[PDB]
């Protein structure tokens, strides 16, 4: 237990600790604005001259004030409640701020030791500040008590919502861009309070930051009026407290007294919801939040060049930009940074006062060291059950290509069973998808938590006001709600149709940068569990609707993520159910990925035993020998290649056809696609050697691929016999229609397979056998047309080993 | 002008026009189930059976009885109003609603004349619904009516509100599902109206479809308490109506006379707002909307095998799916077609009798018809200024590589003027960036149009609320607002920092598909201006922020809609300004596309001239022989191929070391990115014999790729020579420094640039050179680490013919 959770005070707030935020407030504006101005003299001992400024002058002064305004308040409360706390930076480009409030709490000196608190240590933190060889501009994984960059704007309330999920002492302040709030993932964001239960979870405070201003606009939520912008919180099921402060001329003093009594009332406000949920855990209480009117930019210059600065979306970036070139912006300086009274604020060693920090909270209650803020350092592995208990044993007690299975059904059964070991850390998130991609054996051990209202037991099945499984109809909720829920230390899954994966992808991006950079050089931000991502009712099967939701791109977003062997992404492609299981126990045990796990929920063959399983997916690619006619490579005339469980099925009707005809060939099944690459550009893809024990050294190749031909080209580039390789994609074709159809318009069904491997082998001869597939092809689509249903030839098939 | 715009009756609905929404609600209904279950038989005559009914039922049900209420009364508003409307379905999965309706209004037989108004017609028009030959499942742009497939939700609402501007005499009642409303783009689109005006603009009525359900789960809108909701839709500026229906025993009339009634209150209140706008166009009015709320399913029976249906989540979908197999499915679909008396609404014949239409509008106001949900008959083409004013002639004066322009600019008076000539139907839009991405010339004619509050000239500048740049902190917005502004009829363009084009990588899909369907089969939707992007900030030049804002893999995305020569989609690199210019003039010609416009807005060297530009983009890629320094192909010792801008500069000035070393090379550069493709898979691509000329048969290529190297690989898989092309691209490597640095780390600077291709030519010649290269590169990166700027030779180098 961290601390005493959810304890009011029952007293003011003492005057030494409204001296105290006073003065952090003004030595974060300080450093903050030494970490974008100054390479050297950070405490402007004489002679301070444009000498000491920098050349290049980037930055973000607007926001900054305003969040290190509010991190004294913060900070001051966790002191005085031994408040379990983590912070969301949601305008992340206040870089300056986060890193400040880690060097005044002693995590940034704890964790860089060569930024050390004094004069020397300062100069080298401004100077480092969005510089060549030192650090980000943003609020980046490598500063303390970060778990959310902020650079892409949107996902503050997802992260905010997601870390308290099954984490009751938590308390979060979410700091809300009045900009970002104008994005579409923040708007949804607010709605996330029907969804955490005040018993069970954690609690969170948005703080909407209302500046007035975002890049070169006003903002929206501080134009409308006071009754819009109250009625817009109440709505969404909030108690809107609101403060205003900075635009007249009351004292700083002042200001932190009434700020911190509001903070006070609203915080009573939360302690009180929380112990009202211990007795009634089922009404949802209206959670307080905070709108935070001051002026952008607030304390910097009111005026620069007769152009209002402060107050202004002028104070938005870099002011006095020619600090460095001309003596009228440099004196302009002078006096910002001295307005502080930096010589009340630092020894004369340049070390922080101690009665600056005598209010601080310690240890790892503070927001730079609580564990909350690097969860790998709370993340325990989970406890898997074995997986043996979930194989399709129909593969070895009647052969290859049995049953009519639906894969991800047995996904269900093993997270069934894994949120029974794990009842409080391992979550399922889905947008209103979560039984149509039938992980819905889930629900024998848990509910879908919904903390909202309930109308009857005729449609309200499997929910209740507290569970672990969380559906909401947003893409962007379920990936920020599990990002969150993984960088604090847990554990999940979420499920979402093909197509709409894309909505994500920006996300996708981030999260694949944050990895990236910690992988690299953040060691001390310890791994956390990987996003997992089960990407089902795919390009070929969906029935019920159509062109809209075929689009199985996201593989070739997630390629864009593998570079420099830092083995952050990882694309699966699920043959079969004893594959998905073996795919989803090594994803379960991985740490620092983003898991792609794509897997046909439609009924269909299983292929390999889990044993099989096991092995090849270990090895990326295999060959399946018992499928295969040929001797040994040099006999094979062709080599049948496919990732997904449609192309694969496809490929392996295409086989049996191709062995009556007595053609000699390999099967080649694909399940972890990256292995593909050459060593050079992935080092632990399959070597030149391994590549060409697959795929030969000069045989043709026929790769059926589940997904745009475009990726399977690109990655086999500089592999041997790459330009043997025809391979065969999902190519923008399709409707409302038969399975059948849906592989005929893109090449990809077995006849058409079939075609291909002959036209590879031999064009001429086979020509007339080409024509009459081709010729197949077409009747077998009349017969869809004419009768409703395919032709039984093709849906009758079954693999001849069963 | 269409109708006679915002006229209010001043008299009841009559009861003539309620008896005829009730046949057009039950007939629409009835054939909404035809569609789902029926392949023959559509008359129920003797013998009616379960070989009638479809043996693959496919389709949803549970929204499509509220649609068709809604647009009875839709209907009836248009007619006694005559008003100019286009509506949006939301839940575009109800596609029934929508094919029934232009069944009904007439347009369906007349863009389809084999879909006849008889018994025949009526039998095709069920079984081809969903059906291999048929039409697709959702409301898409082959069905007349429709600006909004509807298939990946969340854009309603900025597709209605795109759809209004410049449009003041159009109405756009905009349908939202109320899963729908839990996405974040829904989310934002309310706070559309601050952006709109009611005088300049048309004016949107939200209509929540809050049916209480989404696929599996209630609704976070149909479960919060009624005063939430109101006060939700209050605080975003609408005055919030609320129907009530379906949940008792009123009969259907009384429940039609009541919706009428309350849509007039509305349509008065819209009126109102209308008339008063003419005067005052300042003040923002509370915009009218509806919560609509009735039972998921409306009309459906209660209970199926024990299940409440009608009023749940499990009407979503196919309700009876056993309705061809078991007796007990048949009766009740048999019932429940009954229900709706079809032998009072079809004449023996099978035609619709004319008492089910004489309420309905007629002619171009027919929601079919309406020339606004097609518009591309209304479009014109723009008038454009002459290019040649905007060149930048510095290269005609001085040379090759002259000056520091920053290229956007050119683009930006080339658009202030473009809005001065077509001053009401050409719109910027920009997620707060249009100034950022140097868009600002526009503002010399126009302004930001902002429906809000204004505080201050000291503050507000180059904003009104009436003008044609449109700005609002989410790419969600911006994207769908342009395209509904494009599909009704007018042009525009938006930029976006690139790395965050990423947010709308779906919309991008979903326009694509669009374009595709149209373009391949749908002759009557006539060609619509283009998606204009312009891609800038990008990742090479990101000074104040950093490695969350360095991804410029939308060209990948892009990439997956480039099939079966549909010719929909643009990859362009815009070398510098007059290549910009040159591009952008092609792009606001161009229709049924997306134009993906890359450059830089940093100050960077100009390459060719006005004239140059034009042809070399014609091409695709040109040889720059005043670069080149060798006599003919063979003489090469390598090709310098590059695009973008960044890459091209950093290959310049590599091209001029390998100049003064003695190497023979030719120069490339590369605009038209997918003219690279094989003619097999681009029919307009350079040929083979083009492709040769530029790249040689067989000498090694050097090719310095602005965006992942992946898309160059996979592109050039199947062309002459591509085996000794080497591509560098960005790798995910950067952060916050300076501009060397940044293509350091991705091995894109001139140094590593002349190093590879020395390592290309004679890797053992060349050893001491190459390390020598190598060490300039530390030491330059170090010049930076201590010094705050980059080495002067770096930013000093201008291009020798200057
Ligand atoms: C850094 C960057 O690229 C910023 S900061 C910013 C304004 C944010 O204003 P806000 O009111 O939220 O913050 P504050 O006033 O500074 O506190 C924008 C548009 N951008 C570009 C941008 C665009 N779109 C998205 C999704 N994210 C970002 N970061
Ligand atoms: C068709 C499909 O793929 C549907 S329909 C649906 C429920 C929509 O409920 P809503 O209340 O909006 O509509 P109604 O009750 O039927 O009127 C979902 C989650 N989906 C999957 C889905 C997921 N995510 C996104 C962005 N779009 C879609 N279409
Ligand atoms: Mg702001
Ligand atoms: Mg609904
Ligand atoms: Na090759």
């Amino acid at each position: 237990v961290i601390g005493t959770p959810w304890q009011k005070l029952d007293r003011p707030v003492s005057e030494e600790a409204i001296e105290g935020m006073d003065k952090y407030w003004r030595v974060t504006n300080y450093m903050s604005i030494g970490q974008i101005y100054l390479r050297s003299n950070p405490l402007m001992k004489e002679p301070f001259t444009r000498d000491d400024v920098k050349h290049r002058l980037v930055g973000h002064w607007g926001t900054t004030p305003g969040l290190n305004f509010l991190l004294a308040h913060i900070n001051r409360l966790i002191a005085d409640h031994q408040q379990n706390t983590v912070f969301i930076m949601g305008p992340g480009h206040g870089g300056p701020a986060g890193t400040s409030q880690s060097y005044v709490d002693g995590t940034y000196t704890e964790y860089y030791p060569n930024i050390t608190k004094d004069e020397a240590g300062l100069q080298k933190f401004f100077r480092q500040f969005s510089y060549p060889g030192g650090i980000p501009s943003h609020f980046a994984p490598e500063t303390p008590g970060s778990i959310h960059e902020g650079g892409e704007l949107g996902y503050a309330l997802s992260h905010a919502y997601g870390a308290v999920m099954n984490n009751p002492s938590l308390f979060v302040p979410c700091i809300i861009g009045d900009g970002e709030a104008e994005t579409g993932p923040l708007a949804t964001g607010w709605q996330s309070n029907k969804l955490v239960n005040p018993r069970t979870d954690g609690i969170v405070l948005p703080i909407l930051h209302l500046n007035g201003y975002k890049i070169a606009n006003p903002t929206i939520l501080a134009r409308i009026s006071d009754e819009e912008l109250h009625d817009f919180f109440r709505g969404m099921g909030y108690h809107p407290y609101e403060f205003v402060a900075g635009f007249d001329n009351e004292d700083h003093m002042s200001i932190h007294r009434r700020f911190a009594e509001l903070f006070e009332t609203i915080f009573d406000e939360i302690c009180d919801i929380k112990a009202a949920a211990q007795t009634d855990d089922m009404t949802r209480p209206f959670y307080p939040m905070l709108i935070f009117r001051t002026p952008k930019g607030w304390t910097c210059p009111k005026f620069i060049d007769g152009k209002k600065t402060e107050g202004s979306w002028r104070a938005h970036q870099v002011p006095l930009a020619s600090a460095r070139d001309t003596e009228e912006h440099f004196e302009v300086l002078k006096g910002w940074m001295e307005s502080y009274k930096p010589e009340e604020l630092f020894n004369a060693d340049g070390s922080i006062k101690d009665d600056v920090t005598a209010f601080m909270p310690k240890g790892e209650l503070r927001i730079g060291a609580n564990p909350n803020a690097n969860g790998g350092v709370i993340r325990e592995d989970l406890k898997l059950p074995e997986l043996d208990q979930y194989e399709v044993t129909g593969v070895k007690e009647y052969g290859h290509g049995w049953g009519q299975v639906e894969a991800p059904r047995a996904l269900g059964a093993y997270c069934r069973d894994i949120i029974k070991n794990n009842p409080d850390s391992f979550r399922i998130f889905g947008p209103d998808e979560t039984a149509s991609n039938r992980l819905n054996a889930t629900y024998e051990v848990t509910d879908k938590q919904w903390d909202n209202g309930y109308l009857s037991g005729l449609v309200d099945e499997h929910m209740a006001v507290t569970g672990q499984v969380t559906e909401q109809l947003s893409e962007h909720q379920c990936e920020g709600f599990l990002e969150a829920y993984l960088l604090t230390g847990r554990h999940g899954i979420w499920s979402s149709y093909e197509s709409f994966v894309h909505v994500i992808d920006s996300m996708l991006n981030q999260h694949a940068k944050w990895l990236e950079a910690t992988v690299r050089e953040i060691p001390w931000r310890k791994p956390i569990s990987s996003v997992n991502l089960l990407v089902s009712s795919h390009v070929w099967r969906q029935d019920h609707n159509g062109f809209s939701h075929q689009d199985p791109g996201v593989t070739s977003l997630l390629i864009n993520k593998t570079f420099n062997n830092d083995h952050v992404t990882n694309i699966y492609f699920a043959t079969d159910a004893n594959m998905l299981l073996a795919i989803s126990e090594k994803c379960f045990k991985s740490t620092n990925k983003i898991n792609a796990i794509f897997a046909g929920k439609q009924p269909a063959p299983t292929w390999v035993t889990l044993d099989e399983a096991r092995a090849e997916l270990e090895a990326g690619a295999a060959e399946w020998k018992w499928a295969s006619n040929a001797e040994n490579n040099d006999e094979v005339q062709v080599v049948l290649a496919s990732a997904g469980d449609v192309p694969t099925q496809e490929l392996m009707a295409a086989s049996d056809a191709l062995n009556k005809m007595g053609i000699k060939f390999k099967v080649v099944n694909v399940v972890d696609l990256l292995k593909l690459q050459s060593r050079e550009n992935n080092d632990e893809a399959l070597t030149d050697e391994e590549f060409t024990e697959l795929f030969t050294a000069d045989k043709p190749v026929l790769f059926a691929y589940h997904s745009y031909a475009q990726d399977v080209r690109g990655l086999i580039y500089d592999r041997p016999n790459h330009d043997n390789f025809h391979v065969v994609g999902y190519k923008e074709q399709g409707s409302t229609t038969t399975p059948f159809d849906m592989v005929r318009v893109n090449d990809m069904d077995r006849y058409a397979l079939q075609a291909a491997a002959l036209k590879l082998i031999d064009a001429d001869k086979y020509a007339d056998k080409i024509d009459e597939l081709n010729a197949f092809r077409k009747k077998a689509f009349q017969f869809a047309v004419d009768n409703g249903y395919d032709i039984p030839e093709f849906t009758d098939w079954v693999y001849p080993d069963v």
